């Protein structure tokens, strides 16, 4: 099958947020609202904010999953390429085949769906702390969009779902991702081609 990618704020008014990092040649992660696309370097921190109008129940979780954006590739499981799945750079929790990892959260769980074979990483939803208005999850993408035998230049979408303790849908948002050597220049080039 194919995971839904329909934006759904749900009962708790769930939606994502991104920092404003700019497009300098040196930037490691930058988000383009015009393209709803995140550009980031390989295995660098990608801060993703979680915004809600009201706090969801204890036990609520947040899942991240990648799918190919192009319909002709949608049924293919997004995974790391033959080279990166074998480079032994595991952090001791993420399976080596998984494209998306969560940084600094010992409660992250990695799932290999026994039915769809798709990969995902899920963490408990934590309400914002004192002085903060949102919660931030730090993601890492472990393969370049251009990796041969892997994404092979095919664009991907990351789908973030807010789920209850049973895995039922409470909210959903998504964004395109391009893991590349120079996020600042590529974002500028793509926004130009759009203009
Ligand atoms: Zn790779």
């Amino acid at each position: 099958s194919v995971p839904s990618q329909k934006t759904y704020q749900g009962s708790y008014g769930f939606r994502l947020g991104f920092l404003h990092s700019g497009t300098a040649k040196s930037v490691t992660c930058t988000y383009s609202p015009a393209l709803n696309k995140l550009f980031c370097q390989l295995a660098k921190t990608c801060p993703v904010q979680l915004w809600v109008d009201s706090t969801p129940p204890p036990g609520t979780r947040v899942r991240a999953m990648a799918i190919y954006k192009q319909s002709q590739h949608m049924t293919e499981v997004v995974r790391r390429c033959p080279h990166h799945e074998r480079c032994s750079d595991s952090d001791g929790l993420a399976p080596p085949q998984h494209l998306i990892r969560v940084e600094g959260n010992l409660r992250a769980e990695y799932l290999d769906d026994r039915n769809t074979f798709r990969h995902s990483v899920v963490v408990p939803y934590e309400p914002p702390e004192v002085g903060s208005d949102c919660t931030t999850i730090h993601y890492n993408y472990m393969c370049y969009s251009s990796c041969m035998g892997g994404m092979n230049r095919r664009p991907i979408l990351t789908i973030i779902t807010l789920e209850d303790s049973s895995g039922n849908l409470l909210g959903r948002d998504s964004f395109e991702v391009c893991v590349c050597a120079c996020p600042g220049r590529d974002r500028r080039t793509e926004e130009e081609n759009l203009r």
